[PDB]
C-alpha cells in the first residue's frame, strides 16, 4: 500500500537516537505526511506575525526541548499539539531524519510522522497564522525563485493563495521526497 510503502521507505534513513544525547541546545520539528486525494502531502505552518524570531515564515511544527520531553520525538509532538492541535494518536512517527547543525550549539532533529486522516487542523492563533498542505511531489518540481538563494513558490489550488518556502523548511521537504517517490512503478 501507498503509506506501508511510504513507512518501509522512511525507516531505511532512520538515525534512531545515534545523536540524541549530544550536548547541545535541542529543538525538534514534525515532518507531518498526510494523505489525501490518493497521494501524499507535507503540512506546513505559517509562524504568527506577532512571534519575534521568524515572523510569517513558512515552517513545520516543532520547538525546544523542555525537561517534561522523554525524548526528542516527544519534543516534536508536544509542540505539533500546542501548535496546531495535533493529538498523540493522531500521529504515528516512523523516523527520525538527520539532523540539522546551527548556529554552533544547536541541534534540531527532525521527525516524519504519519497523520491520521480525521485529523484536522485548530491554528493556535498566538504561534501559527496558517495551516497548509503541499503535495509531496511538488518538491521534486518545485517553482523556484533566487532572492543569493533558492526559495520555493507554491501557489495552493484550492483558492489561490502562493506561499514561500525556503531554508531548513524547503530543504527537509525535498528530502522527504526524494525518500519516498523515488524509483516508483507508475
Ligand atoms: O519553531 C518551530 C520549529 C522549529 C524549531 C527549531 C528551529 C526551526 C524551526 N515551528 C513553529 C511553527 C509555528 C509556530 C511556532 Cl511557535 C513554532
Amino acid at each position: 500500500s501507498m503509506l506501508d510503502d511510504a513507512k518501509a521507505r522512511l525507516r531505511k534513513y532512520d538515525i534512531g537516537g545515534k545523536y540524541s544525547h549530544l550536548p547541545y541546545n535541542k529543538y525538534s520539528v514534525l515532518l507531518p505526511l498526510v494523505a489525501k486525494e490518493g497521494k501524499l502531502h507535507l503540512l506546513f505552518t505559517v509562524r504568527s506575525e506577532k512571534l519575534r524570531r521568524a515572523p510569517g515564515e513558512v515552517c513545520f511544527p516543532g520547538g525546544k526541548r523542555d525537561p517534561t520531553d522523554m525524548d526528542d520525538a516527544a519534543t516534536a509532538l508536544r509542540e505539533a499539539q500546542e501548535e496546531v492541535g495535533l493529538r498523540p494518536h493522531q500521529v504515528e512517527v516512523v523516523c527520525c531524519l538527520v539532523p540539522c547543525l546551527i548556529d554552533t550549539d544547536t541541534l534540531i532533529t527532525p521527525f516524519v510522522g504519519l497523520i491520521d486522516h480525521n485529523f484536522q487542523a485548530q491554528p493556535n492563533p498566538a504561534e501559527v497564522k496558517d495551516v497548509f498542505l503541499v503535495p509531496l511531489a511538488y518538491f521534486l518540481h518545485p517553482q523556484v525563485h533566487d532572492q543569493i538563494n533558492h526559495i520555493f513558490e507554491y501557489t495552493n489550488p484550492e483558492d489561490g493563495v502562493t506561499y514561500q518556502i525556503k531554508g531548513m523548511t524547503a530543504n527537509l521537504a525535498v528530502l522527504v521526497a526524494f525518500i519516498i517517490l523515488e524509483k516508483k512503478p507508475t
